[PDB]
């Protein structure tokens, strides 16, 4: 499964909005969204993060990922994490994540990269245990219908 990445564009943002396939999906990878997505709400957050990068392979962008969080030679929080879902659990998003560790190592400096996970999301939680992501708080929030889900805060230091 071979796979590059580059920073995303204005030309990649219908594909990657078509992503999410599900209120639940959309919530676990941009909570502050609305469904329906849009590229408007996808162009919103690039916009107010840093590095947005895309995975392509053969020709098809895979992945999305940016950081919601960055702190120069401290931390990077990493955020709208989504994956195509004729490509899923074949190692996209880890790939991303390498290539997102990469960029807050060399250029935010950073020796922490800050993932924080919703519980439902278990594919999500084995994943990033897998990657070498600690979980260290549970943070309450509340899901679009106003219940109580909890935000695992997990965290993993760089090399
Ligand atoms: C990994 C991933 O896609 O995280 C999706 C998350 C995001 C995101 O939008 O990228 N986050 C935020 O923004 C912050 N929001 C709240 O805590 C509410 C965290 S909750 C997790
Ligand atoms: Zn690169
Ligand atoms: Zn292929
Ligand atoms: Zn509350």
């Amino acid at each position: 499964m071979q796979l590059s990445h580059r920073p995303a564009e204005t030309g990649d943002l219908e594909t990657v909005a078509g992503f999410p396939q599900d209120r639940d999906e959309l919530f676990y990878c941009y909570p502050k969204a609305i469904w329906p997505f849009s590229v408007a709400q996808l162009a919103a957050a690039i916009a107010e993060r840093r590095g947005s990068t895309v995975a392509v392979h053969d020709g098809q962008v895979l992945g999305f990922a940016n950081f919601y969080q960055w702190q120069h030679g401290d931390f990077c929080a990493l955020g709208n994490m989504m994956v195509a879902p004729a490509a899923r659990g074949l190692g996209v998003a880890r790939y991303l994540i390498g290539v997102m560790e990469n960029l807050a190592r060399e250029q935010y400096k950073a020796r922490l990269m800050k993932i924080s996970c919703f519980n439902a999301n278990a594919a999500g939680l084995l994943l990033y245990t897998q990657l070498g992501y600690q979980p260290r708080a549970i943070a309450e929030r509340h899901d679009p219908d106003g219940r109580r889900v909890a935000l695992i805060q997990m965290d993993k230091p760089l090399e």
